RNA sequence: GUGAGCCCGGGUCGAACGGCCUCUAGUGCAGAUCUUGGUGGUAGUAGCAAAUACUUCAAUGAGAACUUGAAGGACCGAAGUG
């Protein structure tokens, strides 16, 4: 019922995720969070970041992740020939005013 | 053949070698913490932990944590990592 190009609008806790983490890791390892909640949700293995995405959560240092940031994943068709996967995840962070207090939301395509 | 050994078959191989009587010796190895060379178990084991720290996208490429560009985050902190 729902097709292959597809985008929606997250609010991942990176709290709860990065509770207790070394302090010179918490910033890869909320990437790394972050690439796994996109394979979760969208069902594939090949995920890309977005450079504002990662300097949203790299803003405060190694040690200063936010505890919520909303997100906007985009599965999308590879066109590239000969590729491993048929779709991959486009993730990028998504100007709001406050994260908090957000439903996960479709995003439409006009 | 008591024995040290001797002989034959099969396989491999490629240019010399053996029996008998005498002559001759640098002539017979398990040891010498030997000598030289080669090879095991240990064992895919002990570790590969000082010098704060890495991350995203793109490109190159058969292959990219430790190549490059950009984007960030840090360190040396002028008796410097200049």
């Amino acid at each position: 019922a729902i097709a292959d190009v597809v985008a929606r609008e997250y609010t991942i806790h990176l709290h709860k995720r990065l509770h207790g983490v070394t302090f010179k890791k918490r910033a890869p390892r909320a990437i790394k969070e972050i690439k796994k909640f996109a394979q979760k949700a969208m069902g594939t293995s090949d995920v890309r970041l977005d450079p504002q995405l990662n300097k949203k959560v790299w803003e405060q240092g190694i040690k200063g992740v936010p505890f919520r940031i909303r997100v906007r994943i985009s599965r999308r068709r590879n066109d590239e020939e000969g590729a491993k996967e048929k779709l991959y995840s486009y993730v990028q962070a998504v100007n709001v005013k406050n994260p908090k207090g957000l439903l996960t939301s479709v995003v439409e395509e006009e």
